[PDB]
């Protein structure tokens, strides 16, 4: 296509967008599609000359719309949210057409120096400490962009285990790095999320999930006591990862009892708020922030709650020097981000940032922390007053969790139920014996109407299920 | 604060501006006059509590971001690969991100993993791979994944071999530990492989011994076979090959040929880093590169070089998606087991409104052009008599320096960096300090190249009188 085109498909995809986003209630929120539907729908091969630019577009609502989860639909309920916004495409939009790298200041030096003076705006925003910012006269640490909290949590994972060696290596300079990785224990609460043993699997460090509390949450005494048992072992802890906001049910592990120890013990502490990191924006939901000094790093999505599109992941640490031993075999004004991640090529993914910061401001970003808390909030208020309905966990944030009193099958059928028109996507967990419904809060445009429209379809469901 | 009315008004603004950026980008100095730290104060120290202006932002673009930008869609760039945005790449992506979908399972969007799984298949097809590699070919238990980097893909490739041969080396010691065992392990690679392939070894702590190479910059059997019996004979367990299809340095080619047989014979995982001639192999001519591709558990290579989609966008195939998914799972397609981390995005779309945009014959003139080009470049260093080409120019890579010492070279590099008028990175094979010159821009012209010769010389022409 000529320039004088790409303007006129631009113009025809920004419409395209705007009306998509602005009547996405309308579309059934979870694909009829049984795997394997797309392949007889495209040709076996590539077309040779160029298909017209109208038989692409009109393949948008032809071939891929019917198969799309929306997940910007307010009736998208299932795992966390992923928002996307108007100032995040427009970020994008810019950086897509730069298409600049920054392995290195040099190789791109934009790319490198406003994620660093917004990364230290977000740590600010966040109530973070001071030692995770770039700029802190004091500070060793500072904050990257990610693509996930997933690799997040296992480059914090190869930090602590690389450090840990080397400290090791000194006492025993004829040993194997992979054979010192052996004796190290790794823990996580057993409400941790799956990338937490993923990262366990990739790096061969042991990992050992502990037993919680009546709230779900991850207390000082059961550390204490695995960390006591281990060592006894001759196993070394090395590693806890805390969750603030757990996928289940949101709970909160206990950072002020988690943070002494894992100080006093020598294991790196690595914070997964995938989620609930995004309320920390408010002073009321810091609560959960409490003991975070003790933490060696820190990750959130962005890319769930706070309307940047994926992918969008913040980390933060306390000790760049450890993170980039990590990834370069050689061990704060400007940086080469290359050792701060497990690839060479990095995008210019601030900008997008920047925008939606910039285009709503912190207040605004604070009321839709607050707008989606309310209207879970007001789905909770009707859930509890329905008495063959219960909630076995504590709402803290955007999720409810439910369930039918008696059997599963009641909760199950219920689900199956409502997967027959698809109008709202939920998704089944388990938290002990019991089978539970997940209630995400997500579209920023959520209202009281959705949010009754959808109580009301769920109660429907029910009804049939229980006569 | 910004509504759906001013969305579609600042969307235009956007995509005229995007227009204006690429179709000028000539007229910009390639690489920025900026010393690190000159950012911060330009900016806020803190974010805006209130909404900030569309015409602040927007107005910020020109104003504090693009002089600190490299323009790598430049003509005038040389250094690295290239990476290529293209319009069909960027109006792909504005769907993608405005759907936001996520990909860790079938079922999450089941779009997301399908139309990946159906390109995947065409893609393989358009580069002359094996049939092995394919989704949808009955013989298959193998298939192609998006990733963001070869980086990522040649770690994972590793992780995989590394984790099948510990769950083979535990039959016969069931009490060792996994990491225990991991220790014995041994894997290579060219002399020339790219530093992802070192960074591999140094995050899964599996040891890496780099080959030496041949006049011509290739890996060979001969070198491959030696390294293995040497290491055997010291209790090392051989595990791993990575070979470079279009070395970094002077893009030469590991010969496959010879490293398959023996990677086959000795159970050793063979993984292929093509990152940047990958591209190449639309082309049924430069294929020649590719023989021995029968014998490959693994290749990636880097539609976000050459092919014209903006980064991210690597391909990754493997011949046993089994062996893939044992690496990342603790044991309807879910591509969370083919890769790191779980959330993905819904790259698949930019990759095909390219294909599709283009054609096949489009992309392979494409390629055509850009190593017509490095030709025309070539041809001109080879007439003036103060330079020598000390490697071949396969593709769009000509490496070349002034003869005499690497003072001379140095100092012609610190002259051109000086206006920035095209970007240059040093680089060094053996002693011998080059410059690097990639073609980069699809829009590249031989009045493109002539200029850029031209400001070659011209600091030549100073260096040498000095
Ligand atoms: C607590 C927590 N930790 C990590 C992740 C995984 O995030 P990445 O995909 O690695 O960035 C999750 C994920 N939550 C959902 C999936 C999802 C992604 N975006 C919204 N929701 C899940 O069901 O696992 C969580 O919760
Ligand atoms: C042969 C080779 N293999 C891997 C990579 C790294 O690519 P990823 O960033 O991991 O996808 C490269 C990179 N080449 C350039 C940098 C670059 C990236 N895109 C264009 N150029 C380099 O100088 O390393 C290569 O070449």
């Amino acid at each position: 296509m000529e320039p004088e085109e790409y303007r006129e498909r631009g113009r025809e995809m920004v419409d395209y967008i705007c009306q998509y986003l602005s009547t996405v209630r309308e579309r059934r929120v979870t694909p009829d599609v049984q795997p394997g539907y797309l392949r007889a729908q495209l040709p076996e091969s590539a077309p040779e000359d160029p298909d017209s630019w109208d038989s692409i577009f009109g393949d948008i609502e032809r071939i891929i719309m019917p198969g799309v989860v929306h997940w910007q639909s307010p009736h998208m309920h299932a795992y966390y949210p992923a928002l996307t916004s108007w100032p995040s495409l427009l970020g994008d939009m810019l950086a897509d057409a730069i298409n600049c790298l920054g392995f290195t200041w040099a190789s791109s030096p934009a790319c490198t120096e406003l994620e660093m003076n917004v990364m230290d705006w977000l740590a600010k925003m966040l109530g973070l400490p001071e030692h995770f910012l770039h700029h802190h006269p004091s500070s060793q640490g500072g904050g990257v962009l990610q693509s996930t909290v997933s690799e997040s949590t296992l480059i914090a994972l190869l930090a602590a285990r690389k450090n840990k060696i080397l400290e090791m290596k000194t006492s025993e300079p004829d040993a194997d790095e992979s054979s010192l990785n052996a004796r190290l224990v790794a823990y996580a609460s057993d409400q941790a999320h799956s990338s937490v043993e993923k990262a366990g699997l990739i790096s061969l460090v042991k990992m050992k999930f502990l037993p919680v509390d009546d709230n779900f949450s991850l207390r000082g005494e059961a550390l204490q006591k695995a960390i006591e048992e281990d060592k006894q072992r001759g196993l070394v802890p090395v590693f806890v990862c805390a969750t603030l906001g757990t996928t289940g049910v949101c709970a909160f592990d206990c950072l002020s009892e988690l943070g002494p120890i894992c100080a006093r013990e020598g294991l790196w502490l690595h914070i997964d708020a995938a989620y609930a990191g995004t309320a920390f924006l408010c002073p009321e939901f810091r609560g959960f922030l409490k003991g975070i000094e003790y933490a060696d790093s820190f990750t959130f999505n962005p890319s769930k709650w706070m309307m940047v599109h994926f992918d969008c992941t913040g980390f933060w640490v306390k000790d760049k020097y450890k993170l980039q031993q990590t990834f370069s075999v050689n061990p704060g004004v400007a940086t080469d981000f290359m050792h701060w991640q497990i690839p060479l090529s990095r995008r210019f993914r601030s900008v997008k940032l920047w925008f939606v910061i910039r285009s709503f401001g912190v207040k605004n970003l604070q009321a839709h922390v607050r707008h989606g808390t309310e209207m879970a909030k007001y789905f909770e208020s009707l859930v509890r007053n329905d008495p063959s309905f219960e909630i076995p966990a504590k709402r803290h944030l955007g999720l409810v969790v439910f369930r039918l009193k008696g059997p599963n099958s009641l909760t199950e059928n219920v689900l199956k139920e409502i997967a027959k028109a698809g109008r709202l996507f939920l998704i089944p967990a388990t938290i002990q014996d019991k089978l539970i419904i997940r209630f995400t809060v997500t579209s920023q445009f959520t209202t009281r109407d959705d949010i009754l429209r959808d109580w009301n379809l769920i109660r429907d469901a029910a009804t049939l299920i229980l006569s």
